[PDB]
This record gives structure tokens, sequence and C-alpha cells, in this order.
């Protein structure tokens, strides 16, 4: 069914940013782990899986309505290199990630592309929820410390 | 552990293979599953996530061995257009990253890297099983013909 | 509760489409069956199913926005004569069906009958689903050939 | 028990025809199933195994005869180069076993070896079948057509 | 996928002693059975099986390297007059055996065969086995005297 | 089987280095029992079990190939006098043990005992398992601080 | 628990005739099942198993009483040449086993130190049933003549 490719665009915009996510949350599942925070590494795999989810979901669409999925094309990586800046950078990573599903919803809307709003609409509901794990995380080093917050991720 | 450099340097250059794999055959599994082809769909689907799998221990290695995963840089994808040039593109891919394993094993055995050359010979093993599976399917389309083929491939 | 007059008459243009598709979709899954495909026409019987289980939860939105579900005025049924026309028939209906989706949700969100909305965004959802199965049957006719796709179709 | 030195020689005439077929159809149904024709090399591979434990009868028969079992002397194999020659293949073979196994049978009747004719028979009654599934396949690539007939034998 | 004519030839060379230990072994076998030996039958007919085994997994490579398996020359059987010229008959073709590996096993090193060469270290694997057993054997013969040694394996 | 004098020479060495393994590993292991550090006392207890069983196996091995295994020659265990300590000195142990595997790899394949090597392939595999969760732990003492993290090793 | 000193003297001691005893044993076990005398080696295996389980607990009260375990100082391994040499081998070690057991149990009592006499006590019950194996063994070999005896211990 040919879509508005103007929609299409912007379903290939946002599973660019879900394809960068993909890779930047495995790096930071597979260092966590590395260091022996498991608990941060099983968490932020589980993280990469649900990118991965969405990204299938929009490859579907963007096939479905008679475009072509964009695999080729990765942005950059905002790899930290502690945890405290891992989670800063999934974060902005994340708010970058909800701006644009936030404007292909417009489109969409205006558009009457109500099928492709849906879906963008699911996927920007796990952002937030994502968002909101981030921002906790992020308190919760201020409340109990660094050197405590990484003891309680440890073990799973 | 501190590995040799030039193992890591292999290493990545295995990981970049199979990051490569990893959308191609995404790719053509959601292009034939959108076509009605779901047999190959689904086949092709698991082709991706073994490459996932490679691609997590070879992650996993590089960390071990004190060096950086390299996710940013995705190599060209061969995207076909029909089944045909898919299989090939699959192929074609494939051969490439044999070539590879097989001169990352030669550098792992001279500087006695011997873990590391396990896990690209267990990943040399996986490859030549997908060729074995890639040369098959071209050659039943001579045999059966195209029509039939894609007939066979429908249904799961 | 007293719905918008329009809201109501939308819900009943709906509703005209869905009457129309139970019928078509039935008649089309009982040729079939009679002609021997019998996968065809078990998967037309719960196309047609799953319209009257749309044409139910429009009934019931009338109903409760206190208009006069109209099942009476039935419009013309596309009845094909062979398998490819009737899967054209049934495509043709679907495009007009969510043509006239996208307009009732546009007057829906106009006048804040969100309820509304979702319920047709819901049923817009199933009627793509029902566009991208025959759309991909007529690929699917083209790739194979016309001899084999029914071939394929004969046994469930 | 001291047998008929001529009943001896004639059951390893037999074995040596089963030894034969062993290697012939082993080695057929592992080419079908390097073609990607695996419900043939499936298929192909039982029929060696009914080989092998005819094989084995014969051996242990031999033996208890008190006569030497012939493994050494390996006949010629009849390898085909395409479906239908192995298939012909494998019929000429059993056509000349079963011709081989009646005038077993004749001399065992003879002589009042009447445990090694039973043995025998219930061996001809294998081969017996074997040769209806080659002459019926055979038959069926005349009725529907080669193409159809190997896209039949791809899934098992 | 073409492989190397020298591996392959290798593959065949160690194809054609293990056809030579199938038959070997399964008459040894059948002989200790007809004695009365049934644990010494028992267990030689499991080398057998074993061999066999080996045997298919030689011919699936060779055929997937685009090589001709042969299964027609069949070299000489090493088959003893009784229980203690069994065995070192067994052990003399077991320790041809292992050279034969170890030298393919050099060539397959040499040009990066290295899946053919993780298959013949496994067989080698269980050729050691086989040694182990059998070296193990001739000494029980020795420590507990052939009549109680062949005494223990009358019964299963 | 008669192995090379100086394979057999090196897989007595890594028996040696095993054997110190077990004792200083074991004595780490009640020592952190004693000091209520049940979690350490606990993997480390595993990781003693497990150069036991690599102990087992190159006794055997030895055996096989005709040589003496060593189990009289004790080497320096290295004992810690605190849980920084103890990890440190399993490192500086383990690190030589890895050094002697490769050397002994090297000695294996020149003169053809793939057995031999594979055996110690599997050994390297567990020891640099080893430290991998050596260096985590010492890692982790960093990031989290030592009494943090002899209190997440309190309980197991 | 500050323990005394000769008590801890005459523990270490103790311990140090278990750790020869483990690896006497350990060693016989091995030596018997390369030997195919697989019940002797069964028996011979758990021997050792138990004299771990005494090590383990030595070490513990060793260090309850602030006391630092010797497993660094290994004395002589008595290691027989066959069957009857081996199992006299390890008789000898048990006699002066139980001497230095006895002697220390005369110690602990004079000091008052009756739960390390309770648990050299039951470490002399263990013993004292292994002489009894051990004289019942030789015994059996006078009994049954020792080609009987080494066949009944062939298989487990
Ligand atoms: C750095 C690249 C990637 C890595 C390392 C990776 C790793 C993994 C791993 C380890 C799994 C679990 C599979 C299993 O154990 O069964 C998985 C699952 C999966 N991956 Fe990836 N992946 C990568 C990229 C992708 C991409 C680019 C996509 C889609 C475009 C994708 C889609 C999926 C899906 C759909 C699953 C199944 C999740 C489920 O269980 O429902 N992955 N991946
Ligand atoms: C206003 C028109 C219709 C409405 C609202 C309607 C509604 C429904 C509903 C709600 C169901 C149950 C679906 C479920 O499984 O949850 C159903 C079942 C069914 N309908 Fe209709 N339907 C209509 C017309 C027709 C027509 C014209 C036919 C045949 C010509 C038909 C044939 C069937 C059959 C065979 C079933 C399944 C009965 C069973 O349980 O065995 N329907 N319908
Ligand atoms: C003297 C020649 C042979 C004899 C007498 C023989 C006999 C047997 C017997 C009795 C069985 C067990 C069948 C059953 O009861 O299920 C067997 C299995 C088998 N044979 Fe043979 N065989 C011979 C040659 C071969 C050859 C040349 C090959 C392949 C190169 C082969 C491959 C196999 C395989 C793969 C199995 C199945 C083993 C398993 O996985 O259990 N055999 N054979
Ligand atoms: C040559 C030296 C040794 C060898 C070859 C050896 C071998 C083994 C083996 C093969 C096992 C069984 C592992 C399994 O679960 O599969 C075992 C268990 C064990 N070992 Fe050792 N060991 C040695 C020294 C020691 C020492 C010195 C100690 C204590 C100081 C010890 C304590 C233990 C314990 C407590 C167990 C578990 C026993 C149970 O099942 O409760 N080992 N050993
Ligand atoms: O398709 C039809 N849908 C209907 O509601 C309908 C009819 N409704 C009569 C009616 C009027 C009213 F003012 C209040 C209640 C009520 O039932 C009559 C004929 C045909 C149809
Ligand atoms: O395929 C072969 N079948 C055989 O029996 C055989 C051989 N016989 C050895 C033998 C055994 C025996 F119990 C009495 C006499 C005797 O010669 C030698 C080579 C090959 C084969
Ligand atoms: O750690 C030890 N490993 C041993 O093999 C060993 C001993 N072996 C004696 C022996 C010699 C022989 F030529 C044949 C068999 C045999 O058992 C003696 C003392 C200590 C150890
Ligand atoms: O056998 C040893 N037992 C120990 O406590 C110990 C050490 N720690 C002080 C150091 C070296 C050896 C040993
Ligand atoms: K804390
Ligand atoms: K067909």
């Amino acid at each position: 069914m040919k879509g508005d490719k103007k929609v299409i665009q912007h379903l290939n915009k946002i599973l660019g940013n879900e394809l960068i996510a993909i890779n930047q949350y495995f790096l930071h599942s597979r260092m966590w782990n590395d260091w022996g925070l498991k608990r941060l590494g099983a968490h932020e795999y589980h993280e990469s899986i649900d990118e991965m989810k969405h990204a299938d979901k929009l490859i579907e669409r963007i096939l479905f309505l008679e475009g072509l999925p964009n695999l080729q094309d990765l942005g950059k990586l905002l790899i930290g290199e502690n945890t405290q800046e891992m989670l800063q950078c999934d974060l902005n990573l994340e708010l970058k990630a909800t701006k644009d599903l936030r404007e292909a919803i417009v489109h969409c809307e205006q558009v009457h592309d109500y099928v492709s709003r849906d879906l963008l609409k699911d996927i920007l509901e796990s952002e937030e929820e994502h968002i909101d794990y981030l921002e906790t995380q992020l308190g919760l080093i201020q409340k109990v410390g660094l050197e405590n917050y990484l003891q309680s991720h440890m073990h799973e």
C-alpha cells in the first residue's frame, strides 16, 4: 500500500535512531558485564532487545508502505566510559529519539496515516519508560552514592 | 587480560562482517515476509539471529582482551531485489567473511592466541554451514525452477 | 450519551462498508470452498468473521451514542468470477473502506469524540492488515504463477 | 552346523550384492542431501540401512553354517549423475539382486536348507518393495514432470 | 564450496581407512557373537557403528567441498583367526589410521581448511580412544589369562 | 600408545601447575569461609574443583601416552594474607599457567599430537575464564571500594 | 579461637598424611583405570575422595584454631608397580596414618581439646575401615588367586 513519502522518511529517521540505540545499548551491556556489574549488564541487554523489536516493527511498516528501510546509515554511537556517563549517553540519545518521534507523529497526523501514528506512539511510550529508568538511575547515584549504586548492580 | 593488538584488529574486522550480515539478513528476512515467502523469511531471520550471537561472542572476547569493539563502522550491505539475487548477495558476503576468518586464524595461531582461534573456528564452522545452505538453495532454483522454488517457500 | 450527528453518520457509513464486506467475503469464501480451494476459502471466511466483529462494535457504539445503526441499506457487492478477480475485488473494497475510515477519524478528532476515533483506528489497523494480505497474494500470483498459486491453496 | 558349500557360495553372492547396495544407496542419499533434496536423501538413507540389516543377517547365517563371510570383494557401484539416473541405477542393481536371490532360493530348496531359503525369501520381499518404490518414482517423474517431482522431494 | 584438491584426496584416503574398519570390525563382531563371546561382539559392533558415523561425516564434507567420495575402492581387511589375533589386527589398522589422520591434518592446516582439520581432529580423538581400548584388552589378556579374559566376555 | 617424551614433559609441567592451584585455591576458599566471606569461599572452592578435574584429565592423558604422571613435586603455593592479596596471588599463578599452556600447545602442534593439543586448549579456555573472573574482582574492589566489595561476598 | 600450639602441629601432621594419600590413591586409581581394572579404579577413586574430605575438615579445624594449614609440604608417595604392590603401598601408608592419629589423640586428650579429639577419632574410624578393605583385598588375592582377583575387578 503506497505510503506518504515524507512519512516513510520519518519512519526511516526513527529507524536510524533505534539502530543507533541497539548498538549503543548492546555495547554498554557487554561493557558492564565485563566489569562485573551484571545487573546493569542484564538490564541494558534488555533495553537493546527492546530497540531491536522496535526496529523490526519499523522495518515491517516501511516495507508495507513500499519504502526502503535504511539499515545502511548508522549515526554516531554515544559510548560512555564509566557507569554515570554511559547512563547519560543513553539518556541524551533517548531525548533526541523522543523529539524525532514527536515530529514524526505530527506529520503522520497531518497526512492521516493513523496506523503509523499508533506505531510511533507505542514506541514513544517505550522510550519515555526508558527515560524514566535512566533519570531514576542517575538520581539514585546521587542519593546512595556511586560506590553503593555500583555495589547494588554487581549481582543480578 | 591484554591481548595482541593485531588479533584485536582481526576480531574487530570479523565483527564488522557479522554486523553487516546481521542487517543484511534481517532486511532480506522482512522483505521475504512482506512478499508472502514466509519460509524464506523465517530461515533468513534465524541466519540474522545466528550472526547476532556471533557478534556478541566477538564483542565479549574483544572486551576481555581489553580492546574496543567497533560497532560504529558499518560496511556496505549487499541487498538484493529478488530471491535469486538476495541469496547470491548472502553468499558473496559469506565468501568474504570466511576469507577474513582464515586470515584471522592464521594470525591467532602465530601469536599463540589459541582461545581466540577456537572462537573463530567455531564461527567459521557456522559460516560454512551458511554457505552450504546458500549454495543448495541456488542449486535448487535450477533443479525445480524458480516458480516452484518460490512456491515451496510460501508457507512455513 | 448523545453523540455528534455527523460522527454517527460517519459511523453508519463505516458500518455500511463492513456490511458489504461481510457478504462479499463470505460469498467469496464459499465459492473458493466449492472450487476446492479450501485454504483460500478458510482464510476468506476468517476475513468475513473479522468484519462481522467490526460491524458489531460499530452497532454498539452507535446505539450508545443514541443513533440508529443502519443495517438496511446494503451497497454494491464486488464479486469476482475467478480467484485473481475476487482478490482484486476485496482489495478495491478495502481501499474505499480505509479512505472512509480516515475521513471519519478526521471528524471524530474535530468534535473531540476520542473514543470513537480509537475504535475507528483499531478497525483501520485491521483493514490495513487485510490490504497487506491481499496485495501479498496478488504479488504471489505473479512470482509463482497462477497454477502454482492455486495449487498451494487447495489444501488447508 | 556345517552348511552346504554351494549354499554358502550363494549366500556370499547375495552378501556381495548387499554390500554394493549399502554403499551405492548411502552415497546417493548423501548426494541428494547435498543438493537439498532431503526427502529423497532420507528415504535413500533408510534403503541403505535396510541393506545393512540384510547383510548382517547373511553374515550371521554364513557363520552359523561354518563358512567365511566375504566382506572383501566389493563389486561395481552404479552411481548416477542426476536424480533420474540415480533412481535407474538403483533399479538396475535391485533387478540383478532379485535374480540372484531367486537362484539362491532354488539351490537352498534343492539341498533342503529351508531356513536359509526363508531368510532369502524375507530379503526378497524387502527388495521387491524397493523395486516397487523405484518404479513408482520413475513413473511419477513422467506423470508430474521432473521439476514438480524434485520440488516434492525437497522437504521431509 | 570448491575445496583444495589435495585436502579432498586426504579425506578420501581417510574415508578408505574407515571403510576397511567398518567391515573388519563388523565381521569380528559377528565372529565373536557366533563363538558366544557376546560382550566382545557387542563392543566390536559399536566400534563398527562409530566408524560408519565417521565415514558419513567424511562423505558429507567431501561432497560439500565438491569432490567425489570414493566408496568403490576397499583396501585389505585384517581378519584374525582368534580373539588375540583379532584385537591385534584391529590395533594394527588403527595405528595406520592415526598416521594418515595426522598427515591429513598437517595439510589442512597448511591450506587453511580449518573446518576439515576440526573434523579430522574429532575422528582422531575417537581413533585414539579405540587404540586405548585395544591396548588395554591385550594387556588384560596377559594379566588375567586368556581363559579368564574370554570368560569375562561371554555375557553382555 | 607411546607419546612424545617432551609432550609428556610439558603435560607433567601443566599438571604441576594444576596441583599448586588446587591447594592454593582450596586453602584460599577455606580462609574466606573462616573469615565469613562465604560467597568468595564458595566460588574459590569451585575454582579448586575445576583444577582438580583438569589434573585428572592430564593424569589420564599421561598414562595413556605411557608416561609417569608427576604428583610428587609440588611447587610454591602463593597464599595471600587478605582478600586483595589472595585474588592477586591467584591471578599471578594463572598468568604463569597460561604461558606454560601456550608453550605446551606449540610443542604438541610441532610433533602432531593434536589430541593433547585439544586437551590443553580446553584447559587454557578454563584458565582464561578464571583470569577474567579474577581481573573483574580486582576491578570491582576499585569501583565499589574494599568494604563494599567484602560486604557483597559475606553471604552466598 | 586460639588453639594449643602442639595440637595444631599434630593436626598439620595428620593433614600432611592425608595429602599424601589423596595423591597416592588418585594416581593408583587412574593407573588401574588405564589397565582396564575399572572396579579397582573406581573404588580407589572413592578412597581418594574420602581423604580429600578429611583434609578439608582438618584445614577448617586448623584455621578455626588460628593456625596455618600446611598444604605446601608433600611427603613421599608410595606408588606400586602392580596391583599387589599398590594395595600394600596403600596399607603401609594407612598404618603410619593411624599411628600418627593415635599420638595426636593422646595429646588432644591431655590438653582438653576434646573437639579436635572427636574429629581425629572419626578420621581414625575411616582409616581403619580403609585398612579393613586393604587387608581383605590382599587376602582375596590369596583365596581366589591373582588372575581371578584381577578378573573380578575389570568391570564395574
Ligand atoms: C550489535 C548488533 C547486535 C547484537 C550484538 C545483537 C545481539 C542479539 C542477541 C544476543 C540476541 C538474543 C538471541 C538469542 O539468544 O536467541 C538478539 C535477539 C534479537 N535481535 Fe539482535 N543484535 C544486534 C542487532 C540487531 C539488529 C540490527 C536487529 C534488527 C534490525 C536485531 C533484532 C533482533 C531481534 C528481533 C531479536 C529477537 C528478540 C526476541 O527474543 O524477541 N538485532 N540480538
Ligand atoms: C449484520 C450482519 C452480521 C453480523 C453483525 C454478524 C456478526 C457475527 C458475529 C459477532 C459472529 C461471532 C464472531 C466470533 O467468533 O466472535 C458471527 C459468526 C458467524 N457469522 Fe455472522 N454476522 C453477520 C452476517 C453474517 C452472514 C450474512 C453470514 C452468512 C451468510 C454469517 C455467517 C456467520 C457464521 C457461519 C458464523 C460462525 C457461527 C458459528 O459459531 O458456527 N454472518 N457473526
Ligand atoms: C558391512 C557393511 C555394513 C554393515 C554390515 C552395516 C551394518 C549396520 C547396522 C546393523 C546398523 C544398525 C541399523 C539399525 O538397526 O538401526 C547400521 C547403522 C548405520 N550405518 Fe552401517 N553397515 C555397513 C556399512 C556402512 C557404511 C559404508 C556406511 C556409511 C559410509 C554406514 C553408515 C551407517 C550409519 C550412519 C548408521 C546409523 C548409526 C546410528 O546413528 O545409529 N554403514 N549399519
Ligand atoms: C592430585 C590432587 C587432587 C585431585 C586429582 C583431585 C581430584 C578430584 C576430583 C576429580 C573430584 C570430583 C570433582 C567432580 O565433582 O567431578 C574432587 C572432589 C573434591 N576434592 Fe579433590 N583432588 C585433589 C586434591 C584435593 C585436595 C588437596 C583437597 C582438600 C584439601 C580436595 C578436596 C576435594 C573435595 C572436598 C571434593 C568434593 C568431595 C565431595 O564430593 O564431597 N581435593 N577432587
Ligand atoms: O437498519 C435499521 N436500523 C434501525 O435502527 C432501523 C429501524 N428503527 C426503528 C426505531 C426508531 C426510533 F425512533 C427509535 C427506535 C427504533 O428501533 C427501522 C427499520 C430499519 C432499521
Ligand atoms: O571378508 C573376509 N571374510 C573372511 O572371513 C576373511 C578372512 N579370513 C580370516 C579367517 C578366519 C577364520 F575364522 C578361519 C579362517 C580364516 O582365513 C581374511 C580376509 C578377508 C576376509
Ligand atoms: O608422582 C609420581 N608419579 C609416578 O608415576 C610415581 C612413581 N612411579 C613408580 C613406577 C615406575 C615404573 F617404571 C612403572 C610404574 C610405576 O608405578 C613413584 C613415586 C612417585 C610417583
Ligand atoms: K554498602
Ligand atoms: K508445482
